[PDB]
């Protein structure tokens, strides 16, 4: 019968995964589509390592063995990295192999590259991706926004739920694996961003740099916030944003005041969420795929190619003298026109504002008159 | 170079007409793109002699189901007619004259959807229908009823106010029997247990309440113990067995559902070995079932010149309780008394907890029981109102 020949690069879970799925389906891929699945070749880092499961399958530690195998219709990739993976890839297409990869690390330039490169030699690129499970998969989409970050989000939760400092709740989801040791990528917000570029890209066909991502991660959000935030009829979340306004896409990963009664408000601890809207909003909500999952899309890509506004802001101020009211007041003389605001007590002298309405960050100009302003926050959900 | 893709459409309701002005407007980018032309060659109409759009009035109308499934020139047959007879025998006749069926039809249960699809493969053509280890689904599946009760819960209202609200903006129709009594709730949890676990079960099999017993002090009483109320579809698949229903849920207000309101709809699915998932969005409208059928049609056409369930086993290294909300009422005797007699009375569980309800009326939650307390807690001299279950939890 027709012999697909593949290759995988890679074999962590995600690679384990395809192996075990292509297996315990042979026969039935076999048997119904006439098509009899040989991974020919699979590329480890280091064959000497330990996985997953001694097994049948021709491991190699030589990716010029795969790229110059003229044998191999498709090319599986779950490796990782840009250097030298994306290099790899392009090879691949070049040499007329289709190619399907869940790469993590893949940013919308290389998807683009990819695509473009692929379209060119006719062949397939089948990009597997998830950011909130399980695949995008997601009109037009003007806006999208995203709990993108399970840890990050786990954190908030916590010091939320718990009334934790975020240090305690970092430290707590380090216990409980959550947060790795190191946990800048997700409390800086730097994953969170990726997935950014990776939605911008799916959503509206622009291609967008990591470093254009307007990030700030979630070390300085403190139960202050948090409870000040509550009193005001609002969660704190790590939101991940994209607005696709007159060809321009603005991308932003940042600790967001979100109307509770908004879906994303009840996103908790480790799940995340996407919100689109254009038509209703739509949203989809999970803990954004596993292995298994991911390792499921990878083997269905390869048998279907087998086949073939004004924003609202949220501002602290400190060092400020006199009363409340007299703060409001001030705050009304000096902002420009807006449709509302509304002022809260935050500390000693401090004060925070929900500001609805304006065009741009009220920071600057409230700095200029005199004020220390500690941080804004955007805010979202507003009605 | 370009060959035709002849089809016909059985019906013309609102979303028959938005079938035909989607293609005709993108007639020329099929065209030009796909290397396809589509020629609506038959319209099937009930009455062909009532006045139409101009556009309408070009296509050959016709009230004879015979002319298309008798013209062997056709490539798809598009059916938004609904109804399950005929409708449902003329797919049939569509399919085993290899035609490719794309069905709309909302009246179509998980009996005609197997069958069809059946039958679709046994004659090696495509059936296209717009109306994982997968063990159980919850779902708010019908806009009108979350709508009215998320009217009732905010604003205070009864049922009775809240559905004629919902009347007056439009949500709910002039008989909203289908909506209020679960009943569409009712048939898309046939449908989801079909695409779910693969199973056809009955629509007489969901065990169904509609929404028009809910009353304010349900919702207020509720929201006091830390819960919302929702119209839930739901199915478990537990040893073989789906068990379905429609009734209104108690769902903890930190639960993903609990926030779903007005007429917004929701699918919670949970799975053996992943997290849960939930989609979130309002029922189609004519405009988005149209498009559907259009890139179904689009898809199938690239049938040009297979089925399967991928099969997962895991080397990535006892039945669930269920939740009960009861409501007895001509009750003698303090709160206090009351939680005391279920303390003693009921079998084991994991928490109890009661509360005031109207004029000798208390309420119970009841957490990880086996099954519904109710025929025990008559037996034992109390009269119940009724019982809600209890979802979403620890």
């Amino acid at each position: 019968m027709k012999k697909l020949n593949i290759a995988l690069l890679g074999l962590g879970t995600v690679g384990s995964g395809v192996v075990k799925i292509i297996e315990e389906n042979r026969q039935q891929i076999q048997d119904t589509l006439n098509k009899d699945i040989v991974i020919k070749h699979i590329l480890v880092r280091d064959k000497s390592k330990k996985r997953p499961n001694i097994s049948q399958y021709h491991l190699t530690e030589d990716v010029n063995e795969i790229l110059n195998d003229d044998s191999l219709d498709i090319i599986v990739e779950v490796m990782g990295g840009i250097e030298p993976t994306v290099d790899w890839l392009r090879t691949a297409l070049k040499n007329k192999k289709h190619v399907i990869t869940a790469n993590k690390d893949l940013l919308a330039v290389h998807l683009k590259l990819l695509e473009d490169l692929a379209e060119e030699n006719g062949v397939a690129l089948k990009f597997e991706a998830s950011v909130a499970g399980g695949i995008p998969i997601v009109n037009n989409i003007s806006k999208f926004m995203g709990i993108l970050n399970g840890t990050s989000n786990f954190i908030l939760s916590k010091m939320t739920k718990e009334q934790t400092t975020f240090e305690e709740a970092l430290d707590e989801a380090k216990r409980l694996g959550f947060a790795e040791a190191d946990p800048t990528d997700d409390v800086e917000g730097v994953d969170a961003a990726r997935k950014v570029v990776i939605t911008s890209y799916l959503s509206f066909n622009q291609v967008i740099k990591l470093n254009d991502v307007k990030r700030r991660g979630i070390s300085g959000v403190t139960l202050t916030d948090i409870n000040v935030a509550d009193q005001l009829g609002y969660k704190i979340k790590l939101i991940g944003k994209g607005i696709y306004e007159n060809g321009k896409v603005n991308a932003s990963v940042e600790p967001t005041l979100i109307d509770k009664k908004h879906q994303l408000a009840a996103v908790e601890d480790e799940y995340n969420a996407i919100y689109v809207i254009g038509v209703g909003d739509t949203m989809f909500y999970g803990k954004g795929a596993g292995s298994l999952a991911t390792g499921s899309a990878v083997v269905s890509d390869l048998l279907n190619v087998a086949l073939f506004e004004k924003s609202n802001f949220f501002v602290v101020v400190n060092h400020v003298k006199g009363s409340i009211e007299n703060f409001e007041n001030e705050l009304k003389a000096i902002l420009p026109f807006h449709r509302s605001l509304r002022v809260a007590n935050y500390d000693n002298q401090s004060y925070a504002a929900v500001i609805v309405g304006l065009e741009s960050s009220p920071e600057e100009l409230i700095t200029k008159h005199g004020y220390e302003v500690d941080k804004v926050y955007p805010v979202e959900g507003v009605l």
